[PDB]
């Protein structure tokens, strides 16, 4: 179109269709910001990294935005079902796939490169005075990435995993959980010894994925 | 000011004017707009902050203008000290209600961002005679507790534990508080022995934190 | 240099020159600016970071310039794999010193916010022959426990857990060491079993974690 100079309200401004300043070889283009350095500006692009998001809605003529927000890294998966967990965790299947009994399955996605994932799993269980073992599985892997130990004495009690697991991609990727008595027993997970329900209601376990830049 | 041309700063040409509008904009830079480009020619895009981003613009001098990025503040801590004996029971016909248990804590918290989560970890040192504990979140407004937790003490302190995720529905300040009692069984003791004496002598501590999240759904 | 007016870009009409200078401006873009519109004429408004926020020009480049928004690194964490017999018990007597229990940890971690916290999660696998376990958290230069746990070991092996929140006042390097013992009495084994043998058959791990945070100051 045209350029030149007009009287907006008592704004005497320049105007144009683009334009080009400093060390800049062409006018401003895609995603591009003129920034002032030591000398004269330079056409800069805003990029997130680290967790960080940035949304630039760059289709309306009038009604453009930037917006600076925090990427999503929390994903939570209450676990409410009563399973009753035979399978054991002895020497011979810890390093296996084999080991107790499943409990939960959670599909994650990293967002930033290099992240990790700090993983809590905090799993109400019974069973008759003795060990419980925990293990977290990645799917794809030949055995658990992770393993604990918690306790009941017949009584319901808290059992927890606390890990980090470093992520190696940005694309989906799931994790199952595993619960089995340690070297032997019967585990119940959300329920009493016998299977029955807690104090009388439904009860709920978490596992949850909180992304994390790591040092 | 009112002027517009081209002026020799040091050695460089500038333009200058009180305003501009380029490309596809309808008026000059308005409000926190920036000029910025597209595939095709320049827009104003206005700059702003959301979850858990604050945006802050500081403008003392014509050249000392600021425009500071930073987190939302995310952490809430809750110390508990003191030594309280849980004398109220947890018991099927109290569980769903607001009278299970003895209360330790209250806690009041705001969400800075709009549909964030609380993780929520309370970790309270606990004795009591061989058996289990229960704990309970209970958000002011409900008829029964957003968590339900279990513990054990075998009659020496042990660490007891609740953990949860609570959806923030506005930026709204909320109470929680957190209950402590017996497994239908027995008393409860928190921060201190199964005698109501100090742990090892000494005052102990317990904790509730609350850590305001941005959830992936 | 030295040049400006308009030409024809394509078919866009444009303005060029050295440099620019608009509205409340007295001087053209100067370092780390950008031009930023106010309810009234625009601004030259530098951008920078506070409270855990990076921000970083890649500046003295004209072509690839780049401003880059991102998260200080905020997570470290400690895997603690060794298995170590903890023989030093604690005792009211030795609870406020630097005595009590067995040290299975040293971390040197260092802030990169003024004024934020570290939540720390210690997560250690222990076993005892029936009874108490206590955790200890100490801040080098400190003259006893800035924070302390409790756990339990049937015998079995037994996750025992240590949260708590440190105040950081600098930033610079900082100290901090784990210790666990037995309560009052008994002998307690980390990453195995009450016998010193790898819990199935296995090496084991435990966590330590510092994760920074900015707390609302309520
Ligand atoms: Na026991």
């Amino acid at each position: 179109g045209n350029s030149g100079f007009y009287l907006y309200n008592t704004e005497n401004c320049v105007f144009a269709d683009n334009i080009k300043v400093g060390q800049m070889t062409e006018p401003l283009k895609d995603q591009q910001i003129i920034l002032g350095t030591k000398s004269t500006p330079v056409a800069a692009k805003m990029t997130a990294s680290d967790g960080i998001s940035l949304t630039v809605s760059n289709n309306s003529s009038t009604n453009a935005s930037i917006t600076i927000g925090l990427l999503k890294a929390f994903n939570n998966f209450p676990i409410t079902n009563k399973i009753q967990c035979n399978g054991l965790f002895t020497p011979s299947n810890i390093e296996t796939l084999l080991g107790g009994t499943e409990i939960g399955k959670f599909t994650v996605t990293p967002k930033s490169s290099g992240s990790m994932f700090l993983v809590s799993a905090d799993i109400i269980a019974s069973r008759m005075e003795g060990g419980v073992v925990l293990a977290l599985v990645r799917e794809g892997d030949s055995k658990p990435c992770a393993i604990s130990y918690g306790y009941s004495s017949g009584v319901p009690n808290l059992c927890s995993l606390r890990t980090s697991i470093t992520n190696t991609g940005l694309t989906p990727t799931t994790y199952s959980l595993r619960v089995g008595g340690l070297e032997s027993g019967v585990v119940w997970v959300n329920a009493l010894s016998n299977g029955n329900d807690i104090l009388g209601i439904t009860n709920t376990s978490n596992v949850s994925f909180l992304e994390v830049i790591p040092q």
